[PDB]
């Protein structure tokens, strides 16, 4: 019986960490094996290479660095199979997504091209998008110094995430991630449980294929 | 006045090293401008993975390091459009055609997959094969101990290279790496020399697109 693969998208401070989190911690609460994974994964070489990146000690051309993302998950891939498969379900705090939506929101870069990397890997069950008014995003603090955190590239990288949701191959739920951080939860742990529940049914797909 | 952009590709031991050093040294000692390139370029931080990678001191899951043989040519072009509009000639040893026969000879790569990374990328003006039988270029010594060093490999990867070369978007040209070091020269020179005379006339392409 697989478990189920779920990935939580969102606009910026809409919640994705801290719903990836709590999800994990129910999940299991609620007797399932659910483990967290997260995009990108910073530990590997890859994902050093894209943490100095973010946080702006180091310059890369923008093909190579979204290369680099997407290499980032497929080093991810045999884990991902080997525990979806022993049964374990996987919460993913980011995945191909936000790969596409990033540097689809640079000058140039086709969604088409963006996506190609990333067309083959572990299909999710579910993927959720947190919705929030950018500017009540905003008002989730302040900017942190990371690349990308700013008004105009976010509202270019929404437009974008809006393109791969009329992905109709795709589980695609919309979340109101304008509410509390328990509501938001309580609507995401139901929808995942239900996920689960039916992810045993049908074999793992590929994305974009 | 802008400079060619010339690619060597060809079976192992066909010779592509040493003709691309020779045809840098000929142009230049016939007045022209010309610098040699090579991939993978194993100087970056990436080139260190993939030099690792080839030599078995590591293990890269394969679409993860298709990926990032990919990055390593999109980190040069910035490099690689300055010299050539500078009205340098670029002599490369090996580029994305290595990278589609190489990953393409593995089970379950289509051709497809693995040439989208690269699309996009400066479009040569001049492909040279370096065409051999796999057996005259075993006799060219022996097999090293890198990976894809062995028969099996070798005979896939000339069959993805034959199935790059029905597109006719590009200008391929056979060579018969069977004669001596100095004749083959002589033939890759003179394609060259008229290649570099007509790069000259029209803007440099896209690769793939
Ligand atoms: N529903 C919520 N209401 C109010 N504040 C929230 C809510 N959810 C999260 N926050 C806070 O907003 C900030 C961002 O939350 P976080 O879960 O880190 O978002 P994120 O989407 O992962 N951000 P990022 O990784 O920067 O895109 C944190 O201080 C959270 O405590
Ligand atoms: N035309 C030739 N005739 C005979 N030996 C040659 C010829 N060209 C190169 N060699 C020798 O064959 C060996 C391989 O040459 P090299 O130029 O390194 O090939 P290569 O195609 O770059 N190999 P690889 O990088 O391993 O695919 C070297 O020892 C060369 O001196
Ligand atoms: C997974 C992925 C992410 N991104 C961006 C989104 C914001 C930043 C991560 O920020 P956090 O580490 O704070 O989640 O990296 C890309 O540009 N491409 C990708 O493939
Ligand atoms: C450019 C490129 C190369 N290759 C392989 C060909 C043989 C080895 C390099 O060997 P040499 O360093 O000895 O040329 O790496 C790939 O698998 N993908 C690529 O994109
Ligand atoms: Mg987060
Ligand atoms: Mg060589
Ligand atoms: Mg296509």
């Amino acid at each position: 019986r697989r478990g189920a693969l779920i990935v939580l998208e969102g606009v910026d401070r809409a919640g994705k960490s801290t719903q990836s989190r709590k999800l994990v911690e129910a999940l299991c609460a609620a007797g399932h094996r659910a483990e967290l994974l997260r995009f990108p994964e910073r530990s590997t070489e890859i994902g050093k290479l894209l943490s100095s990146y973010l946080q702006k000690k180091s310059d890369v051309e923008d093909h190579s660095v979204h290369l680099l993302f997407s290499a980032n998950r497929w080093e991810q891939v045999p884990l991902i199979k080997e525990k979806l498969s022993q049964g374990v379900t996987l919460v993913v705090d980011r995945y191909a997504f936000s790969g596409v939506a990033f540097t689809g929101a640079k000058e140039n870069f086709s969604l088409d091209w963006c996506k190609q990397p990333d067309v083959g890997l572990p299909k999710p069950d579910l993927v959720l998008f947190l919705q929030l008014q950018l500017a009540d995003a905003a008002k989730r603090g302040a900017f942190g110094h990371e690349r990308y955190e700013n008004g105009a590239f976010q509202e270019r990288a929404l437009r974008c995430f809006h393109q791969l949701m009329k992905d109709t191959t795709l589980n695609w739920k919309m979340v109101d991630a304008s509410k509390s951080i328990e509501a938001v939860h309580e609507d995401i742990r139901v929808l995942s449980e239900d996920a689960i529940a039916t992810a045993t049914e049908k074999p793992l797909g590929e994305l974009w294929k």
